[PDB]
This record gives structure tokens, sequence and C-alpha cells, in this order.
């Protein structure tokens, strides 16, 4: 699809067996969601948001389906006011910003 | 132009007689810049992100130039660690996401 930006660019992905609505965020390096149920081990990561640096859980090799592509990706889980998919996943699906 | 996302999408904008490097950010509802003095009246706003709320000043109808287009636009000014242009300005220049 080609999406204009008058509305927030939200799409539905499948992650850890669940459908989740997520904002496509070109200013995010990483994909971050709050309070999702992902199995297995994780490591601590510190990310810097607009308000400061925040501790999150980093899950590697997570199967996601986005825009009908099935990939594996890194997913961070932690306090965020919006569940976002960042450039790590947007590049995986070949997304571009056009103008 | 068509920008892939393996890199952060950083463009220059001319504003307030300054040249600033800004992230083109589909996750930001509105542009926010840290180090800049803009003339005139403004209204206080809180914006919400990772790490909590940030207090900003909202300036309306600010002349800027980005991607070769002169427009007037809403600019938020406050202590963001990274300057971004948001969907308000991206829509004024016809930016879209494609995947
Ligand atoms: C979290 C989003 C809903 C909102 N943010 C825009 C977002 O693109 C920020 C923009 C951003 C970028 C860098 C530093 C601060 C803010 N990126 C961000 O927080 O990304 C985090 C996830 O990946 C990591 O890589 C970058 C920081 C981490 S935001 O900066 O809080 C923001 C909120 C409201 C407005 N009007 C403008 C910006």
């Amino acid at each position: 699809p080609q999406i204009t930006l008058w509305k927030r660019p939200i799409i539905t992905i499948k992650i850890g067996g669940q459908l989740k609505d997520v904002l496509m965020d070109t200013g995010a390096d990483d994909t971050v969601l709050e309070n999702i149920d992902l199995p297995g081990k994780w490591k601590p990561k510190l990310i810097g948001g607009i308000g400061g640096f925040v501790k999150v859980r980093q899950y590697d090799h997570v199967p996601v389906e986005v825009a009908g592509h099935k990939v594996t990706t890194t997913v961070l889980v932690g306090p965020t006011p919006v569940d976002v998919i960042g450039r790590n996943l947007l590049t995986q699906i070949g997304a571009t910003l056009n103008f």
C-alpha cells in the first residue's frame, strides 16, 4: 500500500500468536510494545525516548507477520505510551518514505 | 524521492534563519525542536512519549523550508534529545509510507 499521513499510520501485525495494532514509526530505531506475552529468555536494554532513558526487555528472533510477510525480528517490551514498529521491522518489509 | 529505512531519515530544515537536522518521523504527531528561539506568542502543551511527558511551547504559522518547499507550520519547542518533524509537516510536503 501507499499510505498518506493525515491519519496515524497504524497497521495490524501478528506477534506471539496475537494480533496487535501498531504505529509505523520512522523515528523509532526499534519495535516497542507494552505488556505482551512473549515466551523465553530476554536481555535488558536501555532505550532513549523523548522523556529519557527507559529499561525494556529485548526478545530476539520473534516471529511476526506484517503486511503479509512472515519474518523474525527483535522486539522490545516495556513502558511505552504507544505500541510502535520501528525501522528494524519496517526495513524487513521494504518500507520506504516517499515525497 | 524514495528513502529506504535502514538509516535514520535525517533531512535539513530552514527555520528561524537556522539550518537544523531533523528526523522525518511518521510516529510524531507534530514537529518538535529543542534548541531554537522563535518570535512571538505561544501556548503550553504536554507531549507524550517513551520516558513520559515533555513540556513544550506550541508556535503556530512558523515559516519553514523543507525538501525545497516553503510553508508555514506548527512547531513545538522543548527539551527533546532529538529534533523531529512530524506528520503535520510531512503531510504539508506530501510524504507517504510505502510497503
Ligand atoms: C513514541 C512515539 C509514539 C512518539 N515519539 C516519536 C518517536 O518516533 C520517537 C522519536 C525520538 C527519537 C530519538 C530520541 C527521542 C525521540 N522515537 C522513539 O521514541 O524511539 C524509541 C524506540 O526506538 C528507539 O530509537 C529512537 C529512540 C527509541 S516522541 O518523540 O515521543 C513525540 C511525541 C509527540 C510529538 N508531537 C513528537 C514526538
